[PDB]
Formats: structure tokens, C-alpha cells, sequence
């Protein structure tokens, strides 16, 4: 019932993401001169070097903020993407499934903890 124990839980996910081929498209914010349209199609640009950095600042008060972030990176791929056979896209499908079957656990114990903490 560790309250704060989903913040290494993060920062080991986001490693493993990092070491992962899938990432690199992701690892910093979409490059605007190599995309020139990109922020007319999306709203809010998000990369996993922002989403560690916040992390590592202290300003996530939990992991559902993180993966609120993490999930825009995979909608942003969504949204500027040409078709659903892009090379850049499908990297973001492989990265989000294994996100989201890493993420699911540390989201439980931490909504675990908050309950057990107000029982
Ligand atoms: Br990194 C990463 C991203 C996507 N799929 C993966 N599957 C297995 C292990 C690491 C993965
Ligand atoms: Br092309 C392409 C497809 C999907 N997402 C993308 N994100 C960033 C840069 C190029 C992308």
C-alpha cells in the first residue's frame, strides 16, 4: 500500500521504453522542420524525454497523469499519421501495447494504496 511507490515504477517503465527500437520517433518532440504541418493537425505535442522530465521535476501528482501524457504520444501519432500502414505509426502500436501492459499494474496498486490510505 505504498502511496508514492509508482514513481520508480515509472521511471523503470520509461527505461525499458528508451532501450526499445519502437521509441526512438518518440524520445524527443516531433522535429517541426522535418514535419512543417504537424502543429496544424496537432493541438499538443508530447514526447517521453517531456513526460521524464516531468516525472524527474515533481509535477505529476500520480501515475494516471503520466499515462494521460504517455496515451497523448500515441494520439498524436494517431491523429498526424497518413495512413494506418505508416512506418512511424506502427512503431507507436507496439509501443503503446507494451505501455499499456506494463502500465496497468502500477496504476492498480497505486489507486490500491490511495484507498487502503482513506479506509
Ligand atoms: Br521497448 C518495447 C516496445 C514494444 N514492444 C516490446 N516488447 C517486448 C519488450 C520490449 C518492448
Ligand atoms: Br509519418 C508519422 C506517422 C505517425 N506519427 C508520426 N509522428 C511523428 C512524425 C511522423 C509521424
Amino acid at each position: 500500500y505504498d502511496i508514492q511507490a509508482w514513481k520508480k515504477q515509472c521511471e523503470e517503465l520509461l527505461n525499458l521504453i528508451f532501450q526499445c527500437e519502437d521509441s526512438e520517433p518518440f524520445r524527443q518532440p516531433v522535429d517541426l522542420l522535418e514535419y512543417p504541418d504537424y502543429r496544424d493537425i496537432i493541438d499538443t505535442p508530447m514526447d517521453f524525454a517531456t513526460v521524464r522530465e516531468t516525472l524527474e521535476a515533481g509535477n505529476y501528482e500520480s501515475p494516471m497523469e503520466l499515462c494521460k501524457d504517455v496515451r497523448l504520444i500515441f494520439s498524436n501519432s494517431k491523429a498526424y499519421t497518413p495512413s494506418k500502414r505508416s512506418r512511424i505509426y506502427s512503431m507507436s502500436l507496439r509501443l503503446s501495447a507494451f505501455f499499456e501492459e506494463h502500465i496497468s499494474s502500477v496504476l492498480s496498486d497505486y489507486k490500491s494504496a490511495l484507498r487502503f490510505h482513506k479506509r
